[PDB]
């Protein structure tokens, strides 16, 4: 019964560490059942929440007032499998030697890719990836580093970044900075740290990453190219939109046979990531110039 | 049936966890049956009792001696309300343990707008803001730390309260601190220590609060405008004035149509927030102007 | 008599506990007891399986997609000799237990022999060492030191390595650094510790291996050769890179002569040291160059 129903309930367990490799792998979790849940439902925006039942009844304008919303929450993953395979026909003698060794792996670039897609994804096939949201959340701002030559990504850009932000997001409570590796390259090993950078180490509080721009444990991760035109910086709220639809239990499926002697276990994966708004991160820029 | 009147208690222990947020909630016990409690005593801001009996009623001066007082403590509460809608129509599809994939949120963002308010109300309908409190009693000791950058008392001026107010409100009875994580960049990311303060776990034996400098575990959580002019710090004896007069358990309204392919929600709180005497509370300041 | 079986137990649990020497290796032991176990697949080098299977997979280059990845991990260890017989010719004297003390140095030496030979071994009859598995690499990196004059050398070589170890597992897990005592003579008696590299223990907290840079932990001693063309560094993932693929160990011969009667320790040892990828490990360098 090698490779069949007696480690698949444990990988899992693996994606019980896979997951959570804090790239950014949870926003919140949204369990589910079907294909979509839907909901039209209009979330809390436009606030209103408690009244006093009291005072002004709105004390006039607007009505909705910005939205709102309605979208909708239509929420719906793909199958994002990550499906593997070996040949088993070669070790065939009572082995069993392999068992977490052959995983923790799978399970790994499978978040891998998971997470790279996060950057670099769309809604097709994988949802979204930011830098997708970046290149059109109106707010691929520029020119901020010049990039790659004559630069200083400083933090006049990160302030405009959040004041570009700050607006739809809340202030620095909680709000995140997600960055390129050459971002805090050359933005650390030097003495900026320009409001703040370095590192702020800070160990422990919450969920503790690298640097601390404005107490922001920033996300490097990065799947951008260097190139000096992309993002390395993506300002945008945390704690508002950009969920994780992340549906249902994955069931790898070992098929067997499946010829080319070899045998195939189909690492899926269900779960979606999506926001909240018609904004979302700031973008860059963080440009070619 | 679902959001008709099924699931109450529920949010009644979903209000516990969010009486759990830990920034002034944790109050004085209260209550409530009339509208208005109303006591009447000339309170601890003046009397001065007992008697050396043979020795006597202290003659001339004085006698009445100021106020006083005839207030007096009528206790005045409103309510907080959650309207917000569940569309409980489209979605029968066969779910409906879904509430609690659906709830929580409203009655989350309820309690942070709830504890928002009080730091920042006007006494109407939400009580009375924190640092508006702070801001009519003058606890704003301006400019201690100067306007956000380089920002110059650690705990010195909250020694110099910890002797003003640390006096008829005491030394870590109760004694807190409200900050900023502008304030938590300043405090934290620290070496001192001068009485407590580095790390900020701190020793421990306290209720839960971020960072603790002395004996104060720390508020951070900041719910003000940071910007160089707010009070970063709150020295507040945190044991005498400021009760929440609550009234009731709160109530959850599952009314349901209300027409037109929509629902209705409402969320009765009514906890309240009332002092007794002067002035038992200082913050900051730290401030732009 | 002795010189025997009733020893071995006795000796092998002497070998259970430096199994633990941890001066420089280790890792997850792949036990074994056939004697290749050789696998037949490429790894985790861009497969990261990941399905639409839906849209479009970018029907373009390359499919596998990069180099390579098969090996393939073949896995028979290594038989690992020490021997030395004792005054075989004087426990007729039954002293049962002079070897108390008369043992388990013949185990200190031997895994001496055992911890340099990981770190520094030819490949063959050993495995590699670390120096010699950095030396085809190219991770003799340049010029982070000046030939044993002007070293001061600071951690610009460790933030430059550290973003080269930006790379596919996270940031520090594992990333550590065997090192040198002279390496510490850098950075022991440095004013900085600039990032860290005291105190390291810091508590104490991580395996026993205090100093500690950025939590990249402490394994000197007699391994690095001097005059600053060796590394100072290991710089290198512990998860990611390597396992231990061993089997036995041992099971040492007893035998009896050996002439001028003595007996014939043979000693056996099998484990392994060998890795997957591409790259594991850049480390110093610290060179005459």
């Amino acid at each position: 019964s090698s490779e069949s129903y007696e480690t698949i309930f444990s990988q899992r367990i693996i994606r019980d560490l896979q997951k959570e490799l804090v790239v950014g792998a949870l926003f919140e979790e949204l369990p589910m059942s079907s294909k979509i849940l839907t909901m039209l439902v209009e979330p809390d925006a436009g606030k209103a929440t408690w009244v006093a039942a009291s005072t002004y009844g709105t004390d006039t304008t607007t009505g909705e007032e910005v939205k709102g919303a309605l979208k909708e929450i239509h929420f719906s993953t793909y199958k994002l499998a990550a499906k593997s395979f070996i040949t088993d026909e070669t070790e065939e003698d009572a082995i069993f030697s392999l068992l977490p060794l052959l995983r923790k792996r799978l399970i790994e670039a499978h978040a891998v890719s998971i997470e790279e897609a996060f950057m670099t994804g769309d809604g097709s096939g994988k949802p979204k990836g930011l830098l997708t949201l970046a290149s059109e959340d109106s707010a691929k701002v520029v020119t901020e580093a010049k990039a790659d030559g004559s630069v200083l990504v400083t933090a006049k850009t990160i302030s405009k970044l959040r004041r570009k932000l700050g607006r739809h997001g809340l202030k620095l409570s909680k709000l995140v900075l997600i960055v390129s590796m050459d971002a805090y390259y050359d933005l650390l090993e030097d003495e900026e740290w320009q409001d703040v950078a370095q590192v702020g180490n800070d160990s422990v509080k919450l969920q503790g990453q690298v640097g601390r721009i404005y107490g922001l444990p920033v996300v490097v991760s990065e799947y951008f190219p260097a190139k000096a035109n992309s993002a390395e910086f993506a300002v945008i709220v945390y704690k508002d939109n950009f969920v994780m639809p992340r549906q249902r239990a994955v069931t790898v499926e070992r098929e067997r046979q499946a010829g080319k002697q070899r045998d195939a276990y189909y690492v899926t994966q269900r779960v979606n990531l999506q926001r909240y708004f018609a904004n979302g991160v700031v973008s860059g820029t963080y440009a070619a110039s």
